[PDB]
DNA sequence: TTGTTAACTAGCCA
DNA sequence: ATGGCTAGTTAACA
DNA sequence: TTGTTAACTAGCCA
DNA sequence: ATGGCTAGTTAACA
């Protein structure tokens, strides 16, 4: 694999010790949500106080690995977001809560509540001096839409000419099973979302840690965009897929 | 003043005794977020532990008013939601976390974080047997979309023939100052989303409590849908607007 | 145009 | 305390 | 077609 | 301690 792409087929909680502290620029964490999915293991078969307990366990291993300029995005479900976010706010400062609007709702058959269509992303920072560069993640307008938004009072503004902030709600559809990007993983994440996080919060060439990389989506994002990557995945097939994904760019 | 609609220019926290315990079917709470706004008072000038203590205070007076079949929606900001939702999960059960996608981002000037385009809403219930009816709030398809979505596998399905679950992300644009629904209030909530709350979670004839009603958006929703309403707002200018909005029906 | 499917069924009754 | 049966669930990829 | 604005800048310096 | 100054911020209503 490319230079700084480290794919470790190891359990993160037993191998984090090997990771030097204050050595990571960004953590992109998409840990098991506690939703009972089949990852080839029981990672997502915990729930309630056990899952929160386990979530603190790995969080405490990972946080020290952050450089004083580093940041972290952590995916979770509204079912455990308040407790997780509350805990992280005693360790880090929360810069943002990003809502990933997945467009395609979860199935089931319910009629007694609203259907799930968002995941929660918590954007945290070690200190007020965190690295964040908006320019590479700015969304430029097409011609028609730029014409619709332009006004004398805005002419020349950066948001208008270079592009606008993605905001705290990211509308990006889940990857259909037949989507070109899809691989044999149950909980894949659109590269679009992961790349944005990598480009705005990791200095180019910086190091990004993904404690539970699955298909190496973060790896791919770091490969392109030129950034370093350390990642752990217990499932060997996932580690496999990941290598494949990174050895195709 | 229509019958069933009752409006008060008082502090809820001090008049809660007047509200019989277990008399309300739904609480639509759009309380101060803790963001520095000026409602003619300093209610939104609290922050940190001081905001949350006040938040959990009025919450403790409101909850016992909910009948066993009751439910609640509480608007809040990501900056205090994890704490608020964590506290409420110890009292009630959380059925959903609804994201209000405001569409129009907050202004300021930053480039150091993601701009805000969502407020948070916690949907809670006293008991597992909470009232909830989706049919009044199903979103029907237009000829074009129904055609795009229809497949033999889905033909005859309630969600296709009648309309879909609005989901837990609600993309409804904030009300522009020049919008015909806009009245002189700094933080008005679109009736579209308040009405949805009233329709799904309050039986026709039920009583709705809004402890910080502001401009009366919940009063109007109930009036238009045949629900009873009780509301509180310490600012009389706002209270007058609420009278007007209700009376113009 | 179409087959297919994706991190987040649930209330009864037995 | 625990299943299983039912009526029920969408946007977008190929 | 264009004016205008909405629940949530942020760091520096005299 | 405290303004003030800076570079800077969008979709949609009328
Ligand atoms: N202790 C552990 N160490 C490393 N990986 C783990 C551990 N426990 C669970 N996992 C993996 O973490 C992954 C969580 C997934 N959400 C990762 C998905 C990944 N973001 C993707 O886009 O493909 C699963 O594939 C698990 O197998
Ligand atoms: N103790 C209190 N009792 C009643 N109202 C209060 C109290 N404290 C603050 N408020 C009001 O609560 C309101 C909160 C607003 N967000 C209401 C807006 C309302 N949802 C609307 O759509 O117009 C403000 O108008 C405050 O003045
Ligand atoms: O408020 C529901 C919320 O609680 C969670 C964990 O945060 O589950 C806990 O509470 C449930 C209450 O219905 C219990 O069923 C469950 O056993 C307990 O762990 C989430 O499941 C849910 O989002
Ligand atoms: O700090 C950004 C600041 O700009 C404000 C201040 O009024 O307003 C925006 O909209 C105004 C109405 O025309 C413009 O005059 C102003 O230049 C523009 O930035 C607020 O939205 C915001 O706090």
């Amino acid at each position: 694999l490319p230079s700084g792409i480290e794919l470790h087929n190891r359990d993160f909680l037993t191998d984090a010790a090997h990771l030097p502290d204050a050595s990571i620029d960004l953590i992109v964490a998409d840990p098991p949500y506690g939703l009972g999915k089949d990852y080839g293991n029981d990672s997502d078969k915990r729930s309630g106080d056990d899952f929160l307990a386990w979530t603190r366990e790995w969080l405490e291993l990972a946080i020290p690995k952050l450089k004083p300029s580093g940041s972290m995005y952590i995916f979770c479900t509204w079912q455990y977001a308040p407790e997780i976010f509350s805990f992280l706010k005693t360790q880090l400062t929360m810069v943002n809560e990003i809502i990933w609007d997945r467009r395609v709702p979860s199935m089931g058959g319910t009629t007694r509540r609203f259907t799930s269509v968002h995941d929660n992303i918590g954007f945290f920072a070690v200190s007020r001096a965190y690295y964040f560069d908006l320019d590479p993640v700015r969304i430029p307008y097409d011609a028609d839409t730029k014409k619709a938004r332009s006004r004398k009072l805005f002419e020349g503004s950066k948001w208008l000419e270079m592009g606008y902030n993605p905001k705290d709600v990211w509308s990006v559809s889940r990857l259909h099973r037949q989507h070109a990007e899809r691989v044999d993983h149950p909980t894949q994440k659109p590269l679009e979302i992961i790349e944005r996080m990598v480009l705005a919060s990791c200095p180019p060439g910086g190091r990004v840690l993904d404690p539970f990389m699955g298909s190496g989506t973060t790896a791919v994002a770091c490969a392109r965009q030129g950034r370093d990557f350390v990642g752990y995945e217990i499932n060997e097939s996932y580690c496999a897929i990941a290598h494949e994904r990174v050895n195709a760019l």
